Order: C-alpha cells, then structure tokens, then sequence
C-alpha cells in the first residue's frame, strides 16, 4: 500500500531480515513473508516485524487444505500478527470460504492467488486461472495476488476481477506491471543491493512519476 | 507404520498434542501434525515428538509453492526432523520435483496429494486426481496419499500407482488398498485416546 511498493522479504536468517526490513521501512510499510523464514524463526519473526517496525505483515502461506484446517492456519496466523494471508484458489470454494470467515471475524485479510508461472504451471493452474479468479469474485474476495511476468495474464485477470479489487504482483518495471496491479512486489532487487533504502527509493521514484489515478 | 494405524495430530497446543500421542504410542509410531500445531508452538516440537516418544513424523505441510520455494520448504521441515512431507500436485511436476530431490539429499521421504474430498474439491482437484496420480507414478514418487473416500474409490488409485507404492489415506475395507489409514479426532478427543486406539486396531 504505502508507495505501491512491497518488499518480499524471502532472505532466510533472522539478521539480514531485520536489518534490511528496517532500512527500508521510510520507504515501504508492507512486507510479504513466506514460509521458510517463519519456519526456521518461528512465527514470532511476523509479531516482531509488526511490533518493532509498524509494519503490515503478508503472510505468503498459499493456504492449500480443507476447510476446517484453512481456518486453524488463518487463526494461528492472524493471532501471531499478519495483517493478510495468501490462499490458494485451487482447492475449491468451501476452503477459499473457511479463510474468508476468519479474516471477517478477526478483521483481516484475504488474499486469492489465481495462478502461477513457474514451470509445471501449465499442467493444471493456467487451465484453471480464469475460473478460480471469477471463483473469488463470486465469493466476495476483494484482493488478488498476480502470477509473475507476463503482464498480459494480468491485463486478463485485472478484467475478470474489475477495478475496485486490489490487485498486487511481482515484476520495463514498474511501469508494465502497475498499468494493472496496484502494487508490485519487489524482493532481490531490493534486499540484495547494497543499499536497500537506496533500492527502494529509486523504485518509488519512478512509480510516481507515472501518475496513477487513485 | 506400526498396526497401520496413523495418528492425525491436529490438535493446537503442545500440552495436549504430547499427552495424547504419549497414551497411544504403545499403538502407534507414526503422527502426522499441520501448520496449525507447527505455527502455534514451533518447528522445535517435531524434535520433541521424535526424542520424547520416538514417533516417525509426517509433516502435513500440503506444500504448494515455486520450485525454488518448496526446497527450502522441504529443507527447513526435514532440518526440523519430519521423516516425511505431504505435497500438492496441482502446482505441476517441477514443484514436486523440487521436494523429492531434497528428499533425496537428506534421506528423507515425499509423499504426493493426490486428491481430497472437501466439499469443493469437486471445482478443480477432483478432475485433476487420475493425472495427478499419473504424474507421480513418472517421477519415481512411492509414497502416495489417498482422500477420504469410499474404498472402491482407493482401489482405482491403486490401480494407478502399482503395489509396490505406499499409500496412505483418512479412514477394515480401506485398508484393503491402503497401506495405513489416518485418524486423527476418535482418538486425540476421546477422553481415552489409548482405548480408542486399542479399538480401532482390534477391528482387524
Ligand atoms: O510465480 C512466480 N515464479 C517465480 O519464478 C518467482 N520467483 C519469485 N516469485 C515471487 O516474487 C516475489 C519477489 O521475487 P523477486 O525477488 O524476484 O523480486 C517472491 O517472494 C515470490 O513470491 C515468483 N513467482
Ligand atoms: O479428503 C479429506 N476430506 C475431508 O473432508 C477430511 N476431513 C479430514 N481429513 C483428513 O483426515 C485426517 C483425519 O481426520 P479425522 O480427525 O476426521 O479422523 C485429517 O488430518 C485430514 O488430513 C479429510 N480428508
């Protein structure tokens, strides 16, 4: 949200995550985190990043289970301090349902994740994509997570969910990617550069510079 | 797996989870535990379940990520000490692959989702199952995890994957194609879990 830029924090110890979550917190108050870092840290990491830093916290989970147990994952991850949750689409309705139920009664959020890119995305999650996103729209979700390069899927699901849902994604950037989603997510080019804060501030720079309405 | 009998740990805290396993190990050496009780107490109670009570750990992650992501998924959760992870099929054969080759690497196993019988699971998982099962029986996957469903179902699955494979699946007519069947809250709600096992296994 802040300056339309989220950090995928993906670095696995403890230090460095600090050290450059916080360099950069001027610039960036969302940062994604995934499930190595809080596996190998402990789920205290996600309370100690909204606590010390004030920041929103994206728990990057790809919830993927039946209902009852989605609903113990998403209250064992809002109770430890994330602010949204990332769940998978594939599994059905009743599971994308059971995820929603929480985030009301707790005051989150819900993230769907319609497709991804990697290689073996093709056997079974490109052909289901367009479902899975009108699946979410049909179920209220009001926020999306993108798959990764090719801006032209997004242009294609940014259609299906329509523009009042929020839309993020990873990464001629930031520009290509942001003419659909409303936030990008960057991770290496920032958490690897010599200087983060740096990193992030030219990224910011250039988002601005492209104007975006609302 | 002892008596073919797999104990669903699904419980959230610590206390319980240990009290429960403890009264059923003289019945059973194998548990499978979630995120929900991993997120809620640490990764370090897999140790705990391992040197305290000798238990084989499955770990229920249903990873389904990235390539890249699933390895250190995998790596961080066998570090942790599960013997075995349950993975997704439907991210595709490179993210499986990506967890069976740590498998490999630190001796551990990889067990393939190959459906579930949610109510939704009808939307997409259902008509992925048969190729999903496919997919496995091409990159050399041996462990196998079956919905709950009824029996002649696990028997076309069976058919897919070959007798030598291991197949595992929620729960005396499962276990005529399964190797173990899973339960999980018959036994860690009953006020006497050791009983519930002890009759759980005596129907065989
Ligand atoms: O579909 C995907 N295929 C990929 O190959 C891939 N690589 C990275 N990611 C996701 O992007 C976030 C940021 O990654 P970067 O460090 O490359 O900016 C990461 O945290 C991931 O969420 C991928 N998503
Ligand atoms: O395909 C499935 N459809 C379902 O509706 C379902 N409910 C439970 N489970 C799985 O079974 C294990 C044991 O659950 P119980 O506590 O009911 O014995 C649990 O740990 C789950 O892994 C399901 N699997």
């Amino acid at each position: 949200v802040m300056n339309r830029l989220i950090l995928a924090m993906d670095l696995m110890n403890r230090d460095d995550a600090l050290r450059v979550t916080g360099e950069v917190r001027e610039y960036i108050d969302t940062v994604k985190i995934g499930y190595p870092l809080v596996l190998s840290e402990g789920m205290d990491i996600i309370a100690e990043f909204r606590k010390r830093f004030g920041c929103r916290i994206i728990a990057d989970f790809k919830v993927a289970d039946i209902p009852e147990t989605n609903e113990k994952i998403c209250r064992a991850t809002f109770k430890a301090g994330a602010d949204a949750i990332i769940v998978h689409g594939f599994p059905g309705a009743d599971s994308v349902r059971a995820c929603l139920n929480v985030a009301e009664e707790m005051g989150r959020e819900v993230f769907l994740l319609t497709e991804m890119s990697h290689p073996g995305a093709e056997m079974f999650i490109q052909g289901a994509a367009d479902e899975i996103a009108r699946m979410g729209v049909d179920l209220g979700v009001k926020n999306y997570v993108g798959p990764s390069t090719r801006p032209e899927r997004l242009s294609r699901l940014r259609e299906i969910i329509g523009q009042d849902s929020f839309l993020i994604s990873p990464g001629g950037d930031p520009g290509e990617t942001l003419r659909f989603a409303d936030a990008i997510i960057v991770g290496r080019s920032i958490y690897l550069a010599d200087n983060p804060a740096a990193a992030a501030a030219g990224i910011i720079e250039s988002i601005k510079d492209l104007l975006i309405p609302e």
